[PDB]
This record gives structure tokens, sequence and C-alpha cells, in this order.
């Protein structure tokens, strides 16, 4: 029924004060939710930012009525111990009930390498993520808990500041295996843009995981984050993607690359063709609308849109005028909340 | 000219209540907030522990108060020093001139949850000094590396960095660390104590600053005090016993792990034990004289924690009868980017 | 029906080892038959002011008396002491003084263990360490070459060549219901501190249930209690002695994480006479000491070790020898901690 | 004037027997005891290894002999240095003027049981030097802390502390450590060896002491020797072969882990291998001359280990025919506070 | 004095084929071989990675070529530095005057298999410098010990040791390590790069050597280049794209773990990306001029890797049309004892 | 069967260039296979060598048609990570198909101590060896594999240079337990010379292990390495053994001894009698022949002979003339080679 769409707040690119103002505008223009990445570093120096997301989310919560979530935090003990992520999530939900969702994932070296520890392969980090989920869920019971596993140790700990109902745990992944585990263990899925076949596989795996654990997946959020480039001309939209988001044209695993300067050098190889299916680059707002509608039709219940250009205000107003009012959402779609 | 600091007790109060009370404190003439960084309360009866970093974002966005952590331990248990640096930089970037980073050696109550060796105080001081080195490197806004006894930092840069870093304030009651604070940091925060102990800490801080070529007359010297105001003396005493028995524990508390431990120790505490540690009276003239004495010793800021649950009434009482009558030196330095 | 006897607690926290040796010799003359010695590195407070190395002192006690004796208790969990070393020490004492030694063990306190600067686990984890240590000690007590690899301890090929025919019993010192049950299941007997009747009955009950579920007969297993008392010429002196000398006795809260004597010293300033209720009997009335001890026998304790908290050790020993010990009635076939 | 040290062999003898024999040794004119700190014997045929610290309490309480460990390794395998310090302080507090703390770099035979990396000798020397630092800090009787390469000590104090600490004696056969012993400690203990090696060790010890401003003429220089006395030469030889084949193993033994290893190596040992390492004879005049020669080299105390099981007969024989005829310098320093 | 080096690409070719081709290269006028020490190829399409140390034994025994590792990482992931030292000493002992030990800071592609913390480049340089210290100690042919930040060596000696050690050559493209190479080692190996970068590396190497009292004019300065020769320009370009896309990746590659990662990154590479990194042409005169230019810059040896699978045809073409026309300075130092 | 015998190339004693020339001669004289030890140090300075075996094997492979193997390599992560041993083995077999066998064992401190790590007891090193076998076998599948166990971690790894059929894994052991495990997990057994009873037990255990895992032990190699001393006179043969191989007369475990200088000092105790049953010392080549034939008759399918004297050329020619032609091998006896 009612108008809605998610806005991606790009901490890699934009000063937190600007993001705050733009989220306030996005709310006025019909966006209903915000996705905020948890980075320490940008992908490139040209992007040039990386605010501490947890502080900013407090400001967002206090000055808007938007829903919001981390997209995503790695609670696997490099930058963040899982107990701290649990406390942070509980505090946000306690302050802003019904508004926060905790998005988590297996992390990238770009952010995690700063603490100077062994960086496991993806499959091992998945195992760490699953153990972290166990820790977070124990703490979310609001009782005194202990934990000893392969990766984490928690001595007697309790979250005294705990909402009546915990925030949902959303896993951000593009892997079939983890998508199934997300359905089994967590409350919802967040995935990046990809071709129809890959998206259907992830949805299917998530649903199968949920059903095998006795859950109803039709009531569970299935969310997607997409990257677009809107501008006044097609040429400007293409140029914006090349300059601002060359990582979008890197169709290869990026989780081991440590430095912004590394991505910067790799970016010199990226060309417009490499953004096919990964960043929609056009001035034609009808085409933005059709792209988003197609994702709803596949079964996504929320979409978070990252415009890669620095023209955030103009993008927000353009989407508010020409895109968001024409999107048709199922009336009973679940959203990430409560 | 009129001013005073308010201590926001995360151990006792829900973060939503603290936010509303800080907004009221601003209206009533308080100009600054001190917020503890806890994971656990001292006792179950206190019953809270919000994630301070998220809350500070909300405070920043809804008030014009100055504010700081009182204090964070950046020594790699709950928090890696690089993360504290990023968090501090983000708050100061969002709220320029308003944040001060208070740090300290930490307590087992909060740090023990991660299940690691807990060093003696003198060793934790060495960890704190190394953490300061890490934070200060990151505050240059350049790519830095670090390898010391306690911390390792791979190539790291704070891209989201204010023009001028927030001040680093050390919270300590030790003469040695007070001197080091003057030498290495921007200001001192200390608890209430007798005149002789306070003069020693001030003196050590000043000597440390002077020997490093700094002018200590321009550097904040801050004190956090605990009081109990209520409508009667009897209610004020009862409030301290029930809410803050840790205030009557004249012994080192940094090794005690569990709220349940403090709870059992609290059964020994009696009114006499609060002498010189918590002022318990309905007489607001006596509150005024106690605070004025501390100003006269040379403290440039005072943060007052009322231990009772009557926060709103306390704030209004201090706003009416105490804050207007305090006499501060004209050019006294406050904790702010200088 | 059984002969007169009672245990004496030698307080290493308070008294020079030479004084303890002389007083134990006197205690033997006065009718005490057994000694309990704590294994500390530090006293609870500076005012207590001592901490001898118990293992050396026990050799002196063994060679100059016919008293039975035990550690009350040693922590064999790899901070100050690797379990293999405790096993060797125990085996040597029993080999030198057959039928006289019992090995009392426990999960330890930071006060003593923190000196080696290692991670100090929570109580539940230290229980797991204690259980593994028991396994190590029992393997070594077979007198064969053994190896061990567990979560906490590694033992390469090791054998106790100096080994009595029959091992000393392993006694666990605990006040926890769970560990009391495990003691019955895994060990040879129980040592517990003085406490109210309800708590003592619960511990005995748990110990007995643990023993029975493992197919053992708990009636043949020692159930020992260490009590803290204050005797003096007046009630007022007895109370003052407890306050000054043993304020830790009035600390009804977990003490296993507190590292320094100076920490307990500062905490002691909060302790008052009321806090000793059920923990330290404070009276000059020796009939009342006699009734208190007899009651503990009647509850089912088979040995009692008495720690007088005052510095008046000689006078205490003579008073108990004259007025208390001859009137105690022990069951005839009560099991004592011995091979 | 008359005196001599008795070595109590924990590797061979039940602690009760050692106690009785030390009491007899005192009656027969021995004035001091050296007791090894082992966990295992060299061979199963030796067959013992009492916990020395407990036994020393019994010795202290039933004799007036001086006594020391010969030696303890305080380098954190079986024993953390803080524990050795406490043990030493307790013995000296109980038996003032009687205990000396002999320490050394240890052997795998005893230390391997805890399942940790066993460093080469030169590295274990560095560990020993750090252990000495820890023990000396604790012997001040104040609250101390320590953090070094090998050891960590949190706030620790020996509350049971004699007025004057026991001397620290290092047992070593290495020139380097002998020099360090003179510099850092109170005296030297070394095994029997040829004249040239002994002179080198004494010289290094003296040079180390002098460079640290100490007077080495007031510092103990002690030697432990192995002998075999019996009624006939043939019995003395047989006793050494059966009881102390390790005495005929002229090779480094500090890495060998098991009694069963030494037992198998023992099958190669023959009488010839004891030349200069174990004196084997019934002739007590020859025992006397051997000991006197060591005094003449400058040793101020000698601890004698008779390798045979005939300890009582050995003690009485030495008491009658050897000890009265030894000539000690009048003011020779002994290991004591 | 016609000569040139052949690069044996273990990433691409079966070791039996490499052996046969090196034998042919010798017949055709190549005088030296460079062999990479990999565990994995850059891509599955390359498809090989023999154990170089075994192969070098075969090369040594069936040719008279000089040869070296280009390069081994002796920094304790795949290889402890003591093992590299022994391997180098054995090859030089078997083939005197023929082996040079090329070492470097390593790549995750090969080292990640052991599952350990992978330090940043600057830290791995520090590890490399310590490894050099270990190798040089072992090359003295005496019993040595070592304890540093990264490596521990207990009493160790190379008993099989040539009279004169093989030279240590460092492979690096970093100015700092180039200077350290001049200071600490015997020569430099660097990849192809623009003139300005090559001059900087040579200059740093020379400055390092001179400050340590060495004469850099007597020290090898070696370069490894990648080329693509084929019958047509089009075939040469296609060969580079298919076989060596890593050659068109102008970005740091030392953290990338899997062949599958490079394979996916390769999809972005185009002919333009090989400019200045892989010379792609059928014109052998142009190959000759490219190599001559590097000699003129001051390189004393060049190792040529042809990226195509047409190795035999490449070797014969270079032997006929390139190698005879190269003009080397008369007394140029080569990597040899 | 056709005439054959194995030659042991003693890296402890001989320069690799000499070993290469002698193996080439051994081939001409009727030896068909070579066993090469993987050492870092010799047992004694008087032996005086230790080439890097992996490089030498490349030279051997390229200049002969002999079979050859390591006797043995320890792939347990001191000198060598198991993944590296796998790669090395795969490369040799790829270059010399049908010719290489990978002999592995639990290793000795003499070689492994140089890296300065904890040296486990034999039983623990067996567990490490079993895990190493798991790693090598995973890599020998020629696919991308991962591994995480108690001792080893392997991230995504693949041997791209891999022969069609892997080289056999041969375990060198004298322990009954490991011999059984070798039959169960590996392709063949290598054992030292020993009395008949011990050899029969090892063969039997190996066979039982193979059969219980569904394998056919009749097709699996059972190999023995023996030490002999041949010379012109018996006296010269004895003198050669004393001077060159005193470790042969050390009937005690040698796996913990770190330094050549240690063995050198221990060697001073060794006498001719100590070589009884361990080194055959005689000029009589008929007696060499009977000794070897007896081992064939026990069921060994290959024998590797180490002559301890420096007279290698003369030994090789003597065996080629007088011993090898007279040995009678079973017709279809399995040899260590890919099958
Ligand atoms: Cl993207
Ligand atoms: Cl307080
Ligand atoms: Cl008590
Ligand atoms: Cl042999």
């Amino acid at each position: 029924g009612s108008s809605r769409l998610g806005y991606s707040a790009s901490f890699e690119q934009f000063h937190p004060s600007d993001l705050l103002r733009w989220c306030q505008l996005a709310e006025q223009e019909g966006f209903d939710s915000v996705l905020a990445a948890d980075h320490f570093h940008p992908w490139t120096p040209e992007q040039g930012q990386s605010g501490f997301v947890w502080a900013w989310l407090g400001a967002l919560g206090a000055t808007t009525r938007l829903r919001f979530g981390t997209g995503v935090t790695p609670p696997i003990g490099f930058r963040y111990h899982p107990a701290i992520v649990a406390q942070a999530a509980a505090t946000l939900e306690a302050m802003f009930p019904g508004r926060f969702w905790l998005g988590i994932g297996a992390g990238e070296a770009l952010n995690e390498h700063i603490v100077g520890r062994y960086w496991p392969e993806p499959a091992e980090r998945i195992r760490m993520l699953i153990e972290a989920i166990e820790v977070i869920q124990k703490l979310f019971t609001g009782k005194v808990i202990r934990h000893e596993g392969v990766y984490f140790k928690v001595e007697s700990a309790k979250l005294y500041t705990m909402p009546d109902v915990p925030p949902p745990i959303i896993v951000g992944t593009a892997g079939p295996y983890m998508a199934k585990k997300t359905g089994q263990l967590c409350d919802g899925l967040l995935t990046p843009g990809a071709n129809d076949e890959k998206l259907r596989l992830l949805l299917s795996r998530f649903e199968e995981g949920a059903r095998a654990a006795g859950k109803d997946p039709r009531r569970m959020p299935r969310m997607i984050q997409v990257h677009v480039s809107w501008a006044e001309t097609d040429e400007q939209a293409i140029e914006n993607a090349l300059r601002e988001w060359p990582n979008g044209g890197m169709a290869f695993p990026k989780g081991d690359i440590r430095n912004p300067e590394d991505f910067q050098a790799m970016a010199r190889l990226v060309r417009p063709e490499h953004f096919q299916g990964r960043v929609l680059m056009t001035s034609d707002l009808d085409r933005h609308g059709e792209f988003l509608q197609h994702l709803i039709d596949l079964g996504f219940t929320e979409i978070y849109v990252h415009n890669v250009g620095r023209n955030q205000e103009e993008f927000i107003r353009a989407y508010g005028r020409a895109v968001i009012p024409h999107l048709r959402w199922p009336a009973d779609a679940p959203v990430a909340q409560a």
C-alpha cells in the first residue's frame, strides 16, 4: 500500500553531518528506513570518509522517525567483540523501540586488519559469525550468561539495559550456505544486487533454512542493497560511478584487500562495462523505477538504495518525486523491526 | 558565567531518561555532561548500563551541552584504542567544540567479560600510556602504524577527522598518572577526596604539564563528586544506602568482577562510611559551600552525580539554589578543543 | 566409646612457623591428635603478618611429633603449584610419616595465586581445573609411569619412585553444594568451614549422595570441619581478638578474586561483631565451646580442626586440653583421614 | 676445627633412611648436608626421589647440621622462583644460620614432566640469572613486582622472612656462570673435576666477585665429590657400576628425559670410565689425600657422596679415619648467613 | 661472451618440460637460469608449481648453466631460513660456481597455506633482514646460535658447505630494501619497470654498498623481464592475455591468497595494461633493442620470461636473432661465488 | 625374481657429489634402488656431512634409472611443514614416474631441534605423524583442500604439479602400534634391523592393519634398512664401525639428543661387543649373503644396505660380484613404487 524505500548512508564517501541532514531530507521525501555501513576505512582515498556508525545512529534516532540498521557490522572480535555489538544494539533498540535492526556479516580486511591479527579464510569467518550470533542471542535473553567456544570467551555477563523485545538480527551475505543458516538461526536476510538466478537461489536457501527450523519465512524480512548512479545526464551518471565507486565494477572477492591505496590502484583497471548488473547508471528515472520494481517482484520486502554520486540531495528529491510514489509493495510485506 | 557539570549515571538510569534529564539540565543552567562507559552496573539494584557511544550521538544532536566519557578504558578489553580514537573523532567532527575524550585504566566489573588476564593497576597504567600514543597517532589524520608491548596497529587512518582533535582527559586518583596526564594529555579528571590528596593531584598534573613546555593554567582540572539531595536529610541518607553503597566502600574496587559481588559487600555499608565521599543533605546552601570549596582549591569544572532516583527534582533544585551562586574564575579553562 | 581427640589449626597467616611448631608439640601433650595447616603465600592482612612455606614446616612437624596432619588446603591447579609437584610432596610426607598425612586440596584464592601473573578463571572454571588436577594426582599415586594430556595440564612420562604402599587420602575443601557432591563422587573425603547448621547439613547431604551414586560407602569416608573460634579470659577480649586478628571471618561474600593483603585490610574497616554470627564463636565460656564441638560431632563430622583466632595460642591450647577435649564423645569407629 | 659435608642422595635412598644417616653423620663429625632436588632418579635401580623441601624441615628440626639444596632449579618448570624464595626464607627463619640456597640451571630428567620447551644450556643460564633477580627482590622482605623475559611476579612479599637472608649458592661447571656467580651471588658450588678445570672456575668466580667490589676470600667455594668406599677395592668398584653408572658418563646429561634412558646407556659403562670422576677404593688414607688436595686448591667446603648402599659403614669409616685428619684453613668461610 | 638468462616459469610449465627447455637454452647460447619458488600458480590456467629445490638438482646435474632461485622467501612460512641455507649450501657444494641464492619477502599466494598471520610489506622486510642474518651465520660453516624477533636457531652447523658460499641476491622493487641489499648482501634482482624507477633502485643499491665499504661495480645488478614473442603480433598479445594476466595488474599483489582470486581479477585485464610490463611483438629486432637498453642502464644480467607456451620456438628465435647481437660490457660481474 | 638390492646413501658421512657417483656405480653393479636419509646434522663430527636430500634426489633422478626414496623425512612441522613434503614428493614423482617413494617418520632432535621448539615425547610425535599423513594424502588428491587439526593448519591449497598416480607413502618405524597404523593408513613399511622376533611382530602388525582396512598386504612393500661393515679384514671392518658409526652400538633411544658433540662424547664408551646384532662386521662376503637371505626369508621384499666404512666403491663392487647375484627374491615381490 503506502509509499516507502530505504536510503543507504555511505560512510565511505560522506561526512556524518551531511549524512544526518540527508537522512532527515530522505524522510521528508518518502524514504522510511536507513542502512548505514560500519567501516573504519573507505574503499579509496577519493571516497575519503569513515565515521563511527554507532555514534551517528544515536543522532539519527533522536532527530527522525526512520527505521535504521547496520549494513553491516562484523561482530567477530577484530574491531568489535560480539558482547559489545550486543550491548550497542540493545541500547539503540531500548532508546528507539521498533526502529533498529542489527545487520551483521563476516567482515572485510579493509576494516578489520588494523588490529594486526590473523585474517581467516571466508569459510572460517562464517564459523566465527555463527559463534558470534550465539553470543549475541545469549546476551539478548537479558539474563546472566557465560560462553566458551572455539573463537569467543564470555565471563558472567548480563545486558541490564535491554528492550522488552530484542532487535532483529539480519545477516548480510551473498553465499548460499550462509543464507540457509541465516534462515535457520536469525530473523532476516540482507544481500547485494545480483542477477535474477543468484537472487532466487539466495531467497530459496533462506526460505528452506527458516522452514526446517519451524519458522514462517513469509513473515521474515528479505532485504537487498543496490548501488545506482542517477544524474542529470547518462554521461554524468557514468562518470560519477567511475570516480566515486570503482569498487562497484570489481567482480571478484574483496575481503582480503587491506588498504584504500590497494583498491585505488586496482580501480585504474575499471571501465563502464564492468558495472553491468552491479551499478545502474542512467538519468532516466522510469528506468530506476522498473529496476526497483523488478526486485520487489522477485520477493524482496525492503530495498536500500545507494546513489554513488556526490549529488545526494538532488538524488533524494528526484527519487521522492519520480520513483518512490510509483513503487508497488505488497500490503503485508514484513519489515525489519521488533 | 554561571555553569556546572551533570553526571549521567548509566549504572542507574535508562538512556532515554538520561537524555530527557540532560535536556532539562541544560535548561536549568548546567553546561556540560559526564557519562560513564560501563558494561555492568555496580549492583543489580542500580540495574542499567547503556552503550554510551550511541547515547552521546543523541545528546549531541538534541542539546548544545559539552559532553565527555567519564571514562572509557581504551586498553584493548572491551575497546581497542583505534576504535576509541575513531569514535572520539566522529563525535568531535559532528559536534565541534563539544566533546572531550575521558580515558582511564578501567575496572574488572566491565572488562572481565572478554575473559582475559587482568593486570595490576601499575601495569594497566603502562597500557593506558601506550593507548594514548595510539590515539594521538590516529588524531594526526595521517596513515600511521604502531607496534608496542600491548598494541599492534597496521596501516590505519582516520579519514573522518575534525580540524582540531578533541582533548584527551585522563581520569585518575594516582599521583604518578596525574603527572603523566599533564605531560602527555590535555586535562585531568579526578574523584572527590580530602584537600591534601586533591592538592597533590593538581600539583603533579601542573608539574607534568610545565616540564613538557605546556601552560597548565590553560588546561582543565576537573572533579567528579557524588552527592545525595532530597527533601529531608533522612531521605538523602536512605537514597545513598540503597542506590550507591559503592560510594561507602573506601577500598580499591578495580578487581571485583560481578554486580553480585558488590551487592554482597554492600550489606556491610552504613551511613558513617559516606563521610567525605557522598554529601547527604537537603540543605542546598551546604551543597553550594561544598562545591565552592572545590573551585577555591583550583578545579575549573565540577561534575555532580546525585545518587538518588529524584534526578528531575535534583536538577531543578540545583538550577534554582546552587548554580547561580557558584563563583567561577573569569577565564577558567573548560574541556574543549583548544 | 572412641578415645579423646581433636584437631588443632596452625594458622600460617598469623604465626611464625617456629611458634607453630612449638604450639603443635604442646597441643599433642594436651590431647590434640591432628593438625591442619593452610598453604598460603600471603596473609589476609598485614596485621596477621605471616605466611610460611607449609611443605617444609610439615617435615619438621612430622619428625618431632606423632600427630596426624594435612594441608587445609593446597591449590594444585598450576599457579603456585603444578599438580605433579603436589603429588610428589604428598607422597614424600606419607612415605616418611606413614598413616599420618592427608592431602587437602581446593580451587584456590587470588590472594596466593596472583603472584605468578596469569589469567584467573571464574570459580566454576577453577572447579574444572581442580577436577583435572585430582585426575593427575591419582594417576601419579598409582606409583607407575603415567602420562596425561587434558584441557589444563600436561604431564610427560612421570613416576613417583618415593611412594608409600598406600596413598594418602585426597580431601577436598569446599563450601559449595555442587563441589561437595563431586567430592563424594571423585575423592576420599570432605573438608568444609564452620557455618550454620542448615548449610552444613546440605553439604554433608550432597557429599553423601555423591558418594552413594558412585557406589561408595560414605560412612567410611572422612567428613571434616574447620571451625574458627575466639577463646579468651573474657567475652569482650574474645570479640576484640576476632575483630583485630580475623576480620576476614566476618566477610560474608566471595573472597577468591581479591589480590592483596592491603585490599582485605581496607575492607576489614567495615567489619563489626555482628558479622561473625555463625562464623566465629566468641566466648570465654569453655562449656559452650565443648557443646558447640559436640553438636558438630552429632551432625556427622568425624574430625574437627579448631582455629583460635587470638594470639593467646598457648593459653587456648591448655584451656581446651583441660576443659574441652576430655569431655568430647566421638563414635567408636568414626573414619579419620588416613591411609 | 674438624668438619666435612655429607651428600644425601635422594636418587638412591628413602628419605627416612637419609634422615637417620644424617643424624649419625652429625655424631661422627660431619657438620653440613647437601641434598639434591630431584623428581626422578637417574636409573630405576637407584629407585627414589623424595620432595627435598619437606625432608629439610625434618632435618632442621632433629639436628644442628647446616644444610642446603644441591641444587634447586628456580627457572619455572617444576618451581617458580617466587616459591623457591618462600621455601628458602621459611627454612632460614625456622633454622637461623643453617640453610644455604643452592640453585642451578636444571636437568630435563626432572623438569621435562611439565611438558614445556627445554632451552639449550646458555639460554637456561639467562633464565637462572633472571630467577636470581626475582629471589633477591623477594629477600628484601618488601612488596616487589617483576617483569622480565622469562618471569612475571605480581605484587608479592615474603612476610615470613629471617632478619638476614640465606646465602644464594650457584651450582655450575661453566666458566661464564662461575664469573656471574661471583658477581651476583654469595658463593659457588661445583662438581669434582681435574685441577685445571677447578682452578679456572675458582679464578672466574674470584674475578667476578672482585669486579663487583666484593672480597672473594670471605665467600664460600664448595665442591661436591663422588666416592666409593667399601671393605675391598673390588666391592667399591662393583658398587659404583651398579649404583652410579651416571658417574661414568663423561658427556652432557641435561637433555636426557627418562630414567629408562640412563638405564639403557648404563649398559655401556665400565670401571675405566670412572677415572677422575669417582674414587673407588677401600684405602681410607687415599680418600683423605683426595679430599686434602681439594682443600689445598682453595675449596672451603666439600660434600661427599658415597655411591654404595653401605652409607652407615661409610659414615663411621670417614668419622674414624678421614675427618679427624683433614686440615682446614682457620678462618675459611662456610655457607651461612 | 654472448649470453642471456632464461626464466623457467614454474607457474606455467611441467618440471620435465622446463628441464628439457633449459638444456636447449644452453645449446642456443643462454648461460643462466632463473627459477621461481612457488607453491601455487597465479591462475589455474597457468596450472603448475613444482618444488624448485628438487628440480635445481636435475638442472645442475645435466647442464653447465648457472642458476638461481628468483626468489625464495626464507621468512618462516613455507621455509625456515636455516633450511634455505642448507639447500643453498648443498647446491653450491654439488655445483661449485653455479648457484646464486635469490631471496625476497614473499607473497600470500604461496605463504598463506600454513595458516599464519601475514604481516604488512614493511614488517616482512624486517623478517627478511633477520633471515639474511641467519643465513649468513650458517654460511660461516661454524656452530652458530641465533635469537631475534622472528627466528630462533639452536646450535646449528652446515657440515656440507662449499669453500666459498653462494652469493645472496635480494629480489625487490622497493628503494629501502634495495639500499639494504647493497649494505647486507651480494647483489640485486629487480623486475622490469620504467627507466626512472630502475635508476632509483640501482642508485639506492649503489649507495648502500658504498656506505658499507663495498665496490658496487663488482656486484651483480640483475633484472627479470616478461616478454611475449610469437609468429605474429596478434598471437603475442593473445598469449599474454591468456597466460600472464597478472603481468597487466599494476597494483600490489602480495596479499592475494588464491589462484581463483587472480583468475577473477584477470577478467578486467586488457592489452593496454601490459604497456611497459610485457613486450608483445613478433619483431625480434625490437626484443633486441629492449634488452640492450637495460644493459645500457647498467644491468649486468637479464633473465627473460616468454609468457607464451611456445617456449622451444622462443628459445630458438632468441638464440638465432637476439642473443648474438647483445653487447655486454667486458668485465660485467655475474652472480657467482 | 631378477637380481636386485638397495643401497643406502649415507648423507651423515659422505659429500653429495661422492654419493651421486657411487649411486651411479651401484646401478652398474646390480643395485636397483637407493635410500637417502633426510638430515640436517650428522650423528658425529667425524661423520662430517649432511646434504639437503631433496636437491640431491633431483640429480639422482636425472642421471640414473634407480628407484629412490627418503629414509626418512619428518613431515611434522619442525624443519618441514607436511604441505611442503607433499609438494616435493609430488614433484619428484612427476619428474621421475614410477621411481620415487616417500619415506616418513617421527624424526630426531638431532635434526629438528634447530628451530627451537618444544620437542614432544615419541607417542605424541606419532600422533603428529598420523595427522601429517592426513595432510599429505589430502594434497595427493590433486584437488583444493583445507585442513585444521591439533597440530597443522592448511588454508586452501592444491598441488597443480601432480603425477597421475601419487608416490607411495612408506612409514619408517620400529613400533608395533605404528606398524599397524602404517598398514591401515599408508602404502608400505620400512623398519631397521632387529632380532627375528621383533621383525616378525612388525610384519604381522603391518599385515593385520592392512587387512582390517580392506587392503591387500601381499601387494604392499615391507622394507628393511640394515647396517654392515665390509672390509679387507675382519679387524678393519670392526675399526670402520667404531670410527664411522658408533651410534650403531648405542642400544638406547637416541631421538632426544640434540648435538653431534653429544653423540661424539657418548661414542667414547662404545666397544665392538655393542654392535652384536646391529652391525654385521666381517670381510666374509658369504656371511653377508646369508644375513641378507635370512631377511628375505622372513618376508622382507626390499633391503637397503648401509656399509659404514669409507670404502664405498670397494663395498659396492664386492657386493656386485659376490652377494647380489646369489640373493633369491620371490618372483612377484612388491617394490616401493606407484601402483
Ligand atoms: Cl558494490
Ligand atoms: Cl563514589
Ligand atoms: Cl573464615
Ligand atoms: Cl644403527
